[PDB]
């Protein structure tokens, strides 16, 4: 139906093993993001040692900001933790859409619904969280601190794809990397596509450079809605 086609999800997913320390704020690039209806989700990575460089402040901002949520998983952890975060987040977003649609059609919410109504509301978004397109950059932080964890990220990102691929509805991941080649700020890993290109993965993630986290986030909003228009 219309509603299903219009409720699209848009999510930038960042894998981090720490605070950007280049370039500028990744909160304000959150916040831009999610004024356009993208949903901004955080995973920071418990690595080992003395944790010097795995500061997570500014991920919980970049999660409050993007309207997503944030969590800090050891690396075994990061696939399954990846995939509660898309589906709770849209689960969310999706009952925010169900609910304004209700106070149009109706002046009432889905509190101000009995019981055996606000279930046939819930089996709603459930269907809509199967069926609607899911659109997903997922940024991955390819600094040098990250040479260890990137095997298991490259593990966690196709498994994510592969979960996410069994929905109904269609799905378009874009992957980037950042910092970028040479002197870029990001790479692009993948175009939109609805499977996860391994090779790539392995070929583009180079471990070097420091985190410039806010250009990734505003490279993966820009995918977004070019995304957007082309679909359009
Ligand atoms: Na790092």
């Amino acid at each position: 139906n219309a509603m299903t086609r219009e409720a699209t999800i848009r999510q930038i997913l960042v894998i981090t093993d720490g605070c950007s320390n280049i370039g500028p704020d990744p909160v304000e690039a959150a916040r831009r993001a999610h004024r356009h209806g993208i949903v901004v989700n955080v995973i920071g990575i418990v690595g080992r040692g003395d944790a010097g460089e795995q500061g997570y402040q500014e991920a919980h901002s970049i999660a409050d900001a993007g309207g997503g949520m944030c969590r800090i998983v050891q690396p075994a952890d990061i696939s399954a933790t990846a995939q509660m975060m898309t589906h709770q987040t849209m689960q969310m977003t999706l009952q925010q859409v169900v609910n304004q649609e209700l106070l149009a059609v109706m002046g009432k919410s889905t509190e101000d619904l009995p019981p055996a109504d606000r279930a046939r509301v819930m089996q709603v978004v459930e269907k809509l969280e199967d069926e609607v397109a899911l659109h997903l950059v997922v940024c991955l932080d390819t600094s040098a601190s990250m040479r260890d964890k990137i095997p298991t990220v490259r593990e966690a990102v196709r498994d994510l794809a592969l979960s996410l691929k069994v929905r109904s509805g269609p799905l378009a991941v874009s992957v980037i990397a950042f910092p970028g080649k040479g002197e870029e700020a990001t790479r692009l890993v993948q175009p939109f596509s609805s499977e996860v290109n391994v090779a790539a993965l392995e070929a583009e993630l180079v471990a070097r450079g420091g985190t410039p986290t806010g250009p990734a986030i505003d490279h993966a909003a820009d995918l977004l809605l070019s995304h957007a228009r082309n679909v359009d």
